[PDB]
């Protein structure tokens, strides 16, 4: 049964609620982004209207085979009417195609559902500037002050400089990057651009990337692994055993691997600066864990909420324990007392 924090009151709508069967009273299912915890339950047998971004709708049709007649893609930054209710989709600064949804209820209530997001000051000049929000359904993934990490631009500077140094010292080194979902494509695209290479990958991952409307993508990726010195592998294979095995497969073209695991936060964040990050090494294999996040840090989240000044906050992440819920409620009250709303 569908939890309350997936339901939009005063509408027929749900958000990211496909794993509960037919939800009573739901006339339109919204999907914020193509991550498995959120799409869980969708398939070619789904026969209700799904509302989403264009990129999300390319992935539903090509990867999950949802039939076209049930996909309703909406343009961003554009007022649209869905089943009698005005909605707007906004860029969430998460993975490709990810949105926040603004719902203008028939009684005058305005609701923002962030989906998954990485808050940014650029959001203070979107269509959110223009009116008051009564209720915020908030991605609280990293809602505690221990969660710090650098900007995405500092992380990509570290990765490019590390890869370019290694391959210029040893032209026979291979770079490997882990992946298990869409998102974080800048990691491997920026490294392949500094090296003058395409990114090589499996046919299944090439298919997924071809749904993303990334400009000039045919110039940047390939299924011909032999032609590429940046390879993408499943995240589970980014370990010494899995990398040794991959290096065997390349037929003596390479004699070293430098590998990247873009994680979110790890507790090495509480001690080490990006500048000071070092790899784990075994023989001719090195593995870097780099803190590339597509969710808000604590400080980014706090700034967004203190700017928006919502009347009520409903967390959508970390809701399953009483200790998490009480922690989060305490921070919300601090933020509201400090800012004065
Ligand atoms: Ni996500």
């Amino acid at each position: 049964t569908c939890p309350f924090y997936k339901k939009i009151p005063g509408t027929g709508f749900t958000v990211d609620a496909f794993q509960y069967g037919v939800v009573e009273g739901c006339t339109a299912y919204f999907l914020t982004h193509f991550h498995s915890d959120h799409y869980a339950g969708l398939s070619k047998h789904f026969t209700f209207p799904v509302y989403c971004s264009e990129i999300t709708g390319n992935l539903l049709k090509n990867k999950l085979h949802v039939q076209e007649q049930y996909i309703h893609p909406l343009p961003l930054d554009t007022e649209c009417i869905v089943n009698g209710v005005k909605v707007v989709l906004l860029d969430a600064n998460h993975c490709p195609g990810a949105v926040m949804i603004l719902f203008y209820l028939p009684n005058g209530t305005v609701i923002l559902h962030t989906g998954d997001f990485r808050a940014d000051p650029s959001m203070e000049r979107s269509l959110l500037a223009d009116q008051k929000v009564h209720m915020l359904y908030l991605d609280t993934t990293y809602c505690s002050p221990e969660y710090t990490f650098p900007s995405q631009q500092e992380v990509i500077r570290f990765a490019i400089n590390t890869a370019f140094e290694a391959v210029t010292l040893n032209p026979h080194a291979l770079v490997v990057c882990g992946t298990y979902s869409i998102g974080k494509e800048k990691v491997f695209l920026a490294i392949a651009d500094v090296l003058g290479s395409k990114v090589g990958m499996s046919q299944e991952k090439y298919k997924t990337l071809q749904c993303l409307n990334i400009p000039e993508i045919n110039s940047l990726i390939t299924t011909d692994m032999c032609s590429s010195l940046v390879h993408l592998l499943p995240m589970m294979q980014i370990n010494f055993k899995g990398l040794q095995s991959h290096l065997k497969k390349c037929g003596g073209k390479y004699n070293q691997i430098l590998a990247f695991r873009p994680t979110g936060w790890t507790h090495s964040n509480k001690f080490t600066r990006i500048a000071d990050v070092i790899p784990q090494t075994k023989g001719n294999i090195s593995i870097y864990g780099i803190p590339y996040s597509e969710h808000s840090s604590y400080l980014e989240m706090k700034r967004f909420v203190q700017w928006l000044k919502p009347q009520k906050i409903i967390p959508t992440v970390n809701v399953g324990t009483w200790k998490s819920r009480s922690t989060m409620e305490k921070y919300f009250r601090e933020w509201k007392l400090e800012a004065g709303y």
